[PDB]
């Protein structure tokens, strides 16, 4: 393989041969690619239209180089709640809030995350503001998961060899296939998740990668552009189970959710978004709570999907009940406090 | 303007707004663009499919930064003979040989050129091997033109600010819109030319740029892939005159040219290609001479087109007569000798 061969094939609007995307990502991860080559590859793959096989190869190479968690420390039913980011809406941290609520319901959560790229405060920024240790290594993330019920894998901590690609993503500024990689490369490799995708045209491809792994995931794109299940309108869901993908449209009105305005979900700096987390966990009612409960329920539905017996509507109803109860009993608020104490007691 | 705005527009498969391509190229030439940004732009523009407006903006910025020739030193009817390169067929230096013959016929030639990128010997390499100086600045190129009848503008010498783009081109290896820029950025700005394009899908766009400038040009693509008028099969010509482009198919068999095999035009290192030049100018008959005469006649037809009264078939017949006579009288051989002599006596 060579860069001229691979890049030439992409600019010819052709799918890559098996193994070529992998070779490219390996060159990138081993420090052997010039920034110009990295950028040309990211752009060319995006404009060709990436296939699930290709994106799967990219994510597979990243995972092969990532720091793993210790043997037998991640439950077979652990879930992730994470999105691509890049929706350009600057909301409160819906995935992070949902993750806390899901863990409080008793579903093990190992969340992959990072600081903000374009928004005012990303999941990692907000957790930091709440006093959570975001940059623990493999052994301590495993310990967090076992003792608290949730662990957070900071992407830069677990994927240090991606640093050159991460720099190129920032330099070019335009979204590319690389923006899909975060949700696809959780180093703990959980088999379930609620996975947000800001890019309507790339969501089916992400779903295809998860299908190949036989994960149970809901890949979600709010029809208002959110990389979350939205409350302002419908969301498109690519449901992944039994190695298959099927496309659905989801309307929260079917479960009694009132319509919100996008401005009602607006986020601020890390202190503001941390205050938003505390308000929800403290039982404040309103649009933010509704969106958190909806997303937590989605992640519980994906968890349920790890069983072949699970049915869609009963799963949502149970998920909504469990999410609401986790907040209402104080379990979610207490879990966050316990998570903060865990990090200080190490 | 910003890179995210411009690159985002290209990845959305949209034509740029007026001025955006120019802004991008100016950033590139002022040293303000990261290699990753240069690469992303070159690739995205290529895959979107560049327009003549866009490519003309890129070339316009290059020419605005280039070292120009001194005032009133380039004849209004000066012609260029130059191609994109990148046809991967590794031939003898047909444009360079044609240029010498054209000048010997009495048409002023200012040729733009560079060393090889993928072939074994490019035009500048072969001229160097022949003892011609390829390192002359604007004043001396003007003098060469006045005294010998031909001048050679070495691209790196006249476009030093392009060094960052040139580096990126080498790093990624794949052809892009940047590969069109050489024939479009002759710093002497001649109004006529025979212009080779290896990329069949970009030849019409090059023609459009010349049409905007009201040049008289033949943009040529051999149907065997040569960035020259070929002798092995037909050629496609985009004829540019009066600000208009029309596409023609050209068969040299119509003027009594035997069909050649591509093997018969193959080149070697600089020393070998120099020997091919000496052989042709010395009167050696065979397929290389045929291809040189054909391309020289093409350039003479483009020069003829600077008059609105010119007519296609008579022009070709006269161009072929003049090209053949320039060789047969010894004028071409003697012109090369005088060109070598000029540079040794500076
Ligand atoms: O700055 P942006 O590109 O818009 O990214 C917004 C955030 O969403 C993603 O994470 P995640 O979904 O884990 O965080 P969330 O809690 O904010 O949803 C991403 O890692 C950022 O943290
Ligand atoms: O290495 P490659 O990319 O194949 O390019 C072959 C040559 O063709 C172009 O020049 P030009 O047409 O001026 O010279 P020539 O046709 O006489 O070689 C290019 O600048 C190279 O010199
Ligand atoms: C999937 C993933 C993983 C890590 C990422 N970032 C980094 C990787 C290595 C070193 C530093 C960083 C960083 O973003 O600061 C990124 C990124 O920021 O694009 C994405
Ligand atoms: C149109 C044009 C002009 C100059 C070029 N190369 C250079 C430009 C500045 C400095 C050095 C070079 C070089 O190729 O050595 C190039 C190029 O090599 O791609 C193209
Ligand atoms: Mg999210
Ligand atoms: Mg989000
Ligand atoms: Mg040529
Ligand atoms: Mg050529």
């Amino acid at each position: 393989p060579s860069w001229p061969q691979i890049l030439g094939r992409l600019t010819d609007n052709r799918d890559l041969a098996r193994g070529q995307a992998a070779w490219a990502m390996d060159q990138i991860m081993t420090g052997n690619a010039r920034p110009a080559q990295i950028a040309a590859f990211a752009v060319a793959m995006t404009m060709k239209a990436p296939t699930a096989d290709e994106v799967g190869e990219l994510a597979g190479v990243m995972l092969s180089h990532a720091h793993p968690l210790p043997a037998d420390t991640v439950p077979d039913d652990a879930v992730d709640v994470v999105g691509t980011g890049g929706d350009g809406v600057n909301t409160v941290n819906l995935s992070t809030m949902a993750a806390i609520v899901v863990a409080a319901a008793g579903v093990p959560v190992v969340k992959h995350g990072n600081r903000a790229a374009s928004s005012l405060s990303g999941g990692a920024d907000t957790l930091e503001a709440l006093g959570v240790r975001i940059d623990l290594g493999p052994d301590l993330v495993a310990r967090s998961l076992a003792e608290v019920g949730i662990g957070f894998c900071f992407a830069p901590r677990f994927h240090p060899s991606y640093r050159h690609a991460a720099a190129v993503r920032r330099e070019i500024g335009v979204p590319t296939v690389f923006n899909l990689l975060g949700p696809l490369t959780n180093p703990a490799r959980p088999r379930a998740g609620l996975i947000g995708c800001a890019f309507a045209d790339l969501a089916e491809v992400m779903a295809g990668v998860f299908a190949a792994r036989r994960s149970s995931v809901l890949v979600v794109h709010g029809d208002d552009g959110l990389d979350e299940l939205t409350t302002t309108t419908t969301s498109t869901i690519w449901r992944v189970a039994a190695g298959s993908v099927d496309k659905l449209t989801f309307d929260p009105a079917g479960f009694g959710f009132a319509r919100a305005q996008l401005d009602q979900l607006a986020g601020g700096d890390a202190q503001a978004n941390a205050a938003a987390v505390r308000a929800v966990l403290g039982g404040a009612r309103g649009p933010v709570r509704d969106a958190v409960v909806l997303n937590a329920a989605g992640a519980i539905v994906a968890h349920a999907g790890l069983s072949s017996r699970a049915e869609w509507l009963p799963a949502w109803e149970e998920g909504l009940r469990r999410a609401s109860a986790a907040i209402d009993t104080g379990a979610a608020e207490q879990l966050l406090a316990r998570w903060v104490r865990f990090g200080r007691q190490i």
